[PDB]
């Protein structure tokens, strides 16, 4: 029921990934502007806006066993530490995932979708905690 809810919201805003994305990115140095430092130029930026959407893509593919992705995850978390992301700002990127999907759904963004997400963004991101151990 949860499965369906995030595979159908995901279609929509897969016709259009670094439109998406550039809006979930907007959102996010709105919110924590202290994060753009972090990035290098703006190919760079685009180039990591379309590589934020492949990895919610292959999360969305797993998400009936997110665990099959666990060490890729733990792995990428890793990455994040030593370039000087903090786990906190994690919680910043779900915000502006789920303002994303609100603006791109508009009505069809319901409480059960959004509670979905929520849960799936967490357990991604619960995975990638792991790299900060
Ligand atoms: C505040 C949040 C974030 C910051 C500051 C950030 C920053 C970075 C930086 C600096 C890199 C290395 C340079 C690059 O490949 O462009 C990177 C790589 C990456 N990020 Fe992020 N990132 C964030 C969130 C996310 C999230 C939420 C995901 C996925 C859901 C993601 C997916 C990736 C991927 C796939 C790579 C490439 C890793 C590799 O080469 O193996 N990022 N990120």
């Amino acid at each position: 029921p949860e499965s369906e809810l995030i595979r159908q919201s995901w279609r929509v805003v897969s016709r259009s990934p670094l439109e998406h994305g550039t809006v979930l990115f907007a959102r996010l140095f709105a919110l924590e502007p202290s994060l753009l430092p972090l990035f290098g130029s703006s190919p760079e930026f685009l180039d990591h806006i379309r590589k934020v959407m492949l990895v919610i893509d292959a999360a969305v593919t797993n998400v009936e066993d997110l665990s099959s992705l666990e060490e890729y995850l733990t792995s990428l978390g890793r990455k994040h530490r030593a370039v000087g992301v903090r786990l906190s700002s994690f919680s910043t990127v779900g915000e502006s995932l789920l303002y994303m999907l609100e603006k791109s759904l508009g009505p069809d963004f319901t409480p059960a979708t959004r509670t979905a997400w929520s849960r799936l963004y967490g357990a991604v991101v619960q995975a990638m905690s792991r790299g900060w151990d």
